[PDB]
Formats: C-alpha cells, sequence, structure tokens
C-alpha cells in the first residue's frame, strides 16, 4: 500500500503535466525559456550527489550504503559524469561555459534544492530516499519526452547533444528501482514521512517549473 | 608550514609510540587483548565510509568531491571491501561472527568515532579531512608493524589472514596523499582548525588504545 500511495502522489503531480512540459511537447517554448531552464537546473544537478552522500553519511545499514554508493558512483564517477553531460547539453543549447558559471540560481531553484536537502539531512533515511525517488522516478519518462522535443522542435539532429537524456532514459530506471528497495529497507514506522516528502518534493518541482512561465 | 605542523602533530602523537604498540612490537600482548582490540575497532571501520560521505555531502568543490569519492570507493565498493577484510582479520583471530556482531563497542570506541564525526560534520571541510588524514597517514607504517607482529608472535603463517593490512600498506599511501591535497584545496583560512583536529584526533586515538591496558 504505502509504495503505491507514493507512486500515486507522483503520478498525480508529475512534471510532464506541468504547463511547462505541456508547452514543451507541442513545441511552444522559446529558445530563451529553454536556455533559462537549463542554466537554472544546474544547481540541482551539482547538488544531486550531495543528496546521496547526505543519506549515506547518516546510515548504518551496510547493505543500504552499498546501494547508495552504487547510485552515487553512477552520478559522479568517471568522465563524462552526469554533471559533465548536463554541461554538454547546456553548451549545445548555445549557452557558453562562462555564462553557465555566471548564472545566479533563481530563488525557485534554491528552494527546490533546499527541499531535497532538508529531507536527505533529516531524521528519516527512508523519507530522504523517497524525496529523491519522487524526482528520479519521473526522469525516464521525461528524458524521452525531452529527446522527442529537442529533436522535433529545437533542431537537435546530432544525438551526442542530448547524451544526458540518452543516459537517463536507462540509468534512472535502475536508480528508481534501487531507491524503492532502499525505502523498504530503511523504513522505521515512518511511511507517513515518506508520503509527506513526496508531496513536498512534487510541489517544489512544480514551483520550479512555474518560474519559467 | 601548516602541512608540516600537521605532520609533526601526528609524529609526536603517533600510535606506534603508544604503550599498546610498544607491547605489540615486543610480542607482549595476549591473544585476548588482540581479540578485544579487533572487535572494538569495528565500529570505526564501519563508520569510516560515513566520515567521507559526510564531507562529500557538505562540499561544493566538484574536483574535491571526485577525490573524496575515489577514497570512498576504495573503502566500500566491491567485494571484499575494507569492512569485509577487517571481518576476515577478526575471524582469523578466533572470534566468531556471532561474537563480532554481539560486541558492544566500548565507550572509548564510541568517543573516538564521535570525535571523527564531529569534525567531518563541522563547518571546516579542510579540518574534516585533516581529522581523517591524522589517522590514515599513520596506517601504512602501522599496517606493516602489525603484519610483522602477527607473523612473528601470533602465528599468522598464511598471508590471507592479514589481507586488511596488506591492503592498507598500499592503499592508504594513496589516501594520505589525496587527503593532503584535499586539505589545501578546501582550505579557507582555517589552518588553525586543521591543526586543532589533528591534536584532537591523535589524542582520541591514544584514549582508545589506553583502554586495552586497563
Ligand atoms: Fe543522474
Ligand atoms: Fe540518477
Ligand atoms: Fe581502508
Ligand atoms: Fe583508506
Amino acid at each position: 500500500n504505502f509504495l503505491d500511495q507514493l507512486d500515486l502522489i507522483i503520478q498525480n503531480k508529475h512534471m510532464l503535466e506541468h504547463t511547462f512540459y505541456v508547452k514543451w511537447s507541442k513545441g511552444e517554448l522559446t529558445k530563451e525559456q529553454l536556455q533559462a531552464y537549463a542554466k537554472d537546473y544546474y544547481l540541482h544537478i551539482k547538488a544531486f550527489p550531495k543528496y546521496l552522500s547526505a543519506i549515506h553519511s547518516r546510515c548504518d545499514d551496510l547493505e543500504a550504503r552499498k546501494l547508495l554508493l552504487d547510485n552515487l558512483m553512477d552520478e559522479e564517477n568517471g568522465y563524462p559524469n552526469h554533471i559533465d553531460l548536463w554541461k554538454q547539453f547546456v553548451f549545445a543549447l548555445g549557452v557558453t561555459p562562462e555564462e553557465l558559471e555566471a548564472h545566479e540560481p533563481s530563488e525557485a531553484a534554491k528552494a527546490k534544492v533546499a527541499t531535497f536537502m532538508r529531507w536527505c539531512t533529516g531524521d528519516s533515511l527512508a523519507a530522504g530516499v523517497a524525496a529523491l525517488y519522487s524526482y528520479e522516478s519521473q526522469i525516464p519518462r521525461i528524458a524521452r519526452e525531452k529527446i522527442r522535443g529537442l529533436t522535433e522542435y529545437f533542431g537537435f539532429s546530432n544525438p551526442e547533444d542530448y547524451a544526458y537524456f540518452t543516459e537517463h532514459e536507462e540509468a534512472d530506471v535502475r536508480h528508481a528501482r534501487e531507491e524503492k528497495a532502499l525505502i523498504e529497507m530503511l523504513l522505521k514506522d515512518d511511511a507517513d514521512k515518506v508520503l509527506e516528502a513526496s508531496q513536498e518534493v512534487t510541489q517544489s518541482l512544480y514551483g520550479f517549473l512555474d518560474s519559467f512561465l
């Protein structure tokens, strides 16, 4: 039951039903909105590995830490890592490296990131993972929608320009599954806390997308 | 200068000069003291990866996080990992798995671990790494001293029984160097904090070894 409630919260407040992606899917965003979005996502992208180490650092379940480590490796080890790939996507949108490093994250991005961190630094490890799950579980569907739109409306005829999304179509299937497993492995009579994180994260993500309209 | 001061603190309060290792090196510990020590280290061994993620999770320097990740991977990814290898050592001492899982960490072990964590969860990332450096920088020398003693006085004729130490002879050479680099990369006018962590950790380690001469 609680896993299902969790997934339902997400489905009922999924990012592909936000006006920003409804527009995306009909090709109704300007290049500027696209470049703004990409730049403003960068704070979250850089933070993501910290969301994971934050939970790892509070966790004494050895098997859970291994799984958290597996995710953290996928995000951050090697070259190109997920941050690198995101930077490529931004560059392929015509934003320069300098412009990317100079962008001041919007208040809406700072609030989204702080929402994630608040849960990953809190007393419930399971709720920490649910916060992350509530985002990662959406990315497989979003990534392939984003590819469809980049291709059909924004002229991305070269697949290496959307490598981040090609990566995430697949990678996050794995991460969602292992986060689900982590939630039941770490649960300690805090299923309510898991549910609350999901409500709070999904809303935050809506607050974030609101800011480009 | 401050890196030298750091290393001097460690040298002047190094674990091999604690009475517990002076005894070790002359073969003057009982098997019981040896099994006790090994069991009581386990809390720290399991905590170690958390020390590293704790700093990682507070760090926005991308290059520093990669290095922290590198250390974390070495400690905890794969099989056998460092925790697995330590379990093997304990088992090779004649302690059973059940006995290992049943050991209540001593108050001295809990204090050592809390000292490390306090620094790794604090406001200075550089001081966090220095806390870990103040331990890991000692392990190459200790590991080979421990091997020598296991071999010469405790009958370890089969090298797989001290794989943890064989691992650490080498691994921690790398980790010490990269922690050194991390400390200068993360420094923010908190060289004083770096020095204070080392004083505090070295002492805590002394407090921990003291507890087996009771
Ligand atoms: Fe990713
Ligand atoms: Fe992911
Ligand atoms: Fe190790
Ligand atoms: Fe190490």
